[PDB]
C-alpha cells in the first residue's frame, strides 16, 4: 500500500486486496497468451494454454466481488459490460 | 514492453496485450487514488482524487468490454460471474 | 511512498506528495495510451485508447491547478509561460 | 524508453514522449527535494535545496508550455482548469 | 530472456517458458495465501482461497513438464518428492 | 518481504514464504544458469555454470518436497501430475 | 535509507540527503542531453538544452556543500578538479 | 543483460560478465538463505534452507576461482588479502 | 543502457553518458558505505568500509574532472560554486 | 534492507549481509566500468574508467576477506578452490 494502513479504511484496503489480485491475474493472461504464441513444443503449449483461461476465471470472479462492493464499479461495468455498438458512447 | 519477440506474436494477441496493460494501469490508478482519498487531509484534493478515481473505473470498464468482445474466454467466464447472486465460488 | 520519514515531513509537503505523483501517473499514462493509439491495428481499440488517453489529461490538469492555488513558485513559474506566445525560453 | 517500437509511432508522437516524460521527472525532483528540505536539520543545506526545488518548477512549466502548443487536448484542459476561481471540481 | 535468442537453442528457451510459469504461478500462491490471512470479508477470502490452490496446479502440471523434459529434473525430483524422513538425507 | 503485516499471518503462513520464495530464487538461478551455459564461449566457465545449475535444481526438489509435505493442496496436485504417463492437462 | 534511521548520525543523514540529490542532477543531465540529440522539434530541443545546463548548476551547488562538510570529499576533490595532464597521475 | 552493445565487447568480456553476474546471484542467495534461517520457525526447513546457503557458498566459490584465473588484478588483488593475517586495509 | 538509439546520439553525448552514470554509481557507494560505516558493529568491517568509501570519492572527482574537461556547462558551473566562501546559492 | 524484520536477526548475520552486498556492488561496478573500458572511444575517459575498475577489485578482495575470517564456510569453500590449478569442478 502506499498510504499507512492507520489512516486507510477496512473496506479501502479489501478492495486494494481484490484489485492487486485482478491486476495479476491480467499480467499472467498476457504473458501465458505471449508464451502460447511463442512456445515450439505442442504439449507446453497446451498447458500453457489451460492456465492461460483459468486466469481469466479468476479475474472475473473477483471483479465480480469489486462489483458488488463498490457503488461506482457497478455502475460503470452496468453501462459498458455485454453491450454492442461503438463501446465510447 | 512484450515478453516475447514480435515477430513470433500474432497481431490479435499484442492488441490484446495493448488492452490487458491499459486495464492494469487503471486498475492500479483506481487503488492508488482510493488510498490517496483516505490519506488525504485537503478537502479540495479530497474532491479531485476521488472524481478522478471513478472515471478510472469508467476507463478500466470500457478496455474490459472490447476485452471481452475479442476474446471468446473472457466473454464466456465473465458471463458466468458478472451480475450474479449469492456466492461467488458456486456461481 | 515517501523518501523522508512521515515523522518529519509537514501535513501539506505531504499532501503536495500526493498530488505531484498522482500528476506524474496521469503523465505516464498520456505517454503510454499515445504510443498504443500510434501501434494499435485494431480501430475500435484506438477509439478506447485515445478517449481514455484525452480524459488523463484533464485529471492531470485539475492536479495541477490544485498545486498552483497551493504552491507559490508553481503558481509564479505557471504564470510565467503557460498560455504565452513567442519563444518559451525567453518568457 | 518507448514502449511500442520506434517504427510505429510517428515522429510527433515521439517528440511527445520526450516532453512528457520530462515533466515527470521534474515532478519527481520537485517532490524529493520539498521532502528533503522539511528533512534536513543543516540550514546551509536546506536553502540549497530549495533552491534547486523551485527551478524544476520553472523546468515543468517550460515544458509543460511546449506540450500545450504541440497537442490541443493538453490545451482544452489545461485551459478549462488552470487560473481559475471556483471549485477546481 | 539474459542472452541473445540467437544463440539459445530452441528448447532451452521452451525451458525457460515453463521455469518462468512456475516462478509466477509460485508468487501468485504466496500473494494469495497471504491475502487469505489478511482479508476481513469472507466472500473476498473464499475467492482468494479458491483462486490459491488452483495456482498449485498450474504449478504441478507445469513442473510435470520440466520433469519429463529434462533428465536432472527428473532425477532430484524423483529423488526427494514423496519421500519419508529428514529432506537433507536422502 | 511479506505483502500484509507479519501481525495477521499465520506462522505456517510465513514459513510457507520462506519456502516458495526460496523455490523461485532457485527457478531463477536454473534459468539463468542455463542461458549461460549455451551462450558461454569459454568450457571452462560453461562446466562451473552447468555445474551450479543442476544443484540449484536440488535445492528446489528439496524444498518442494517441504511444502508437500506441510501444504495439503500441494500434495493433492503434486501427486495427481508428477511421474505420470499421457496428456498433462488430463491427469 | 538503507540502514535504521536509529543508528545514523546526523550528519550522515544529511551527506545523504546531499549525495541523492547529486545523483539525481546527474540523471537529469544525462536524459536531457540524450534527448537534445535526439529531439526533432527545435522548439522542444532549447527547452530540453536549457533544462539541462541548469541541472549541472543544481549538481554542482550541492557538490561545493559536500565539499565543506566532508574532508575527504574536500581532498579528493582538491587534487583533481581543475588540473591539467593525465587525470590518473594527479 | 549488458549495459554496452554486444558489438562493441570483447568475448572475453562478455564471458566475464557471464560469470560475474553469477557470482553476484550466489552471493544475494547465501544472504537470503542466511537472514532465513535466522528467521524461521520451522526446524525441517531451517535445515534445507541451511543446506543450500552453503552449497551457495561454494558456487560462488568455484565462479570466484574462474575469475581469478581470467583476469591478471583479479589475481593480483585476490592474493593480496585472501587469507592474509593483519588488519585487512593493511596488507 | 540508453534511453534514445545509439544511432541518432553523437559519439561525444555517449562518452558523456558513460562518464555520469559512472558518477552516480560512485556517489551511490560513497552513500551506502557512509551509512554501513555508522551502523556496523565489527571493527575490522568498519575499516574496510571506510576505506572503500573514501576511495570511491576519490573516483568521482576523478570521473568528474573528466566531464569537467569535456563538457562548457560543467566547466563553467563547477568553476562557479567549488572551493568557495559564503553562501553557496550566492556565489 | 533486510529480507527479515532486523528484530529476528543475529549481530553477526547482519553484519554478514552488510558485508555481502558490498561485494555484490563491488562486482556489479567491476563489470559495468569493463564493458564501458571496451565500448569507450575516448582514451582519456577509458584510462580513469579502468583505474576505477581495478581498485573495486581490490574492495571486493578486502570485504571476500573479511567474510572468509568470520563465516566458517567461506572459509572452507574459498579454501577448496581459491589459488588451484586443476579443473575447478574436480576441487
Ligand atoms: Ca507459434
Ligand atoms: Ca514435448
Ligand atoms: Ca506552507
Ligand atoms: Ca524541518
Ligand atoms: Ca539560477
Ligand atoms: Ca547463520
Ligand atoms: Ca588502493
Ligand atoms: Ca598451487
Ligand atoms: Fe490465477
Ligand atoms: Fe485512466
Ligand atoms: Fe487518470
Ligand atoms: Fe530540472
Ligand atoms: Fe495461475
Ligand atoms: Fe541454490
Ligand atoms: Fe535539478
Ligand atoms: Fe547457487
Ligand atoms: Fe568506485
Ligand atoms: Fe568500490
Amino acid at each position: 500500500t502506499h498510504e499507512p494502513l492507520e489512516v486507510l479504511k477496512e473496506e479501502t484496503v479489501n478492495r486494494h486486496r481484490a484489485i492487486v489480485s485482478v491486476m495479476e491475474e491480467l499480467a499472467a493472461v498476457d504473458w501465458y497468451d505471449q508464451r502460447v504464441d511463442a512456445s515450439t513444443d505442442p504439449e507446453l503449449t497446451a498447458i500453457l494454454a489451460h492456465n492461460r483461461d483459468e486466469e481469466k476465471e479468476h479475474a472475473a470472479m473477483t471483479l465480480e466481488w469489486l462489483r458488488r462492493n463498490d457503488a461506482k464499479w457497478a455502475e460503470h461495468l452496468r453501462t459498458y459490460l455485454f453491450t454492442e455498438g461503438p463501446i465510447t458512447a
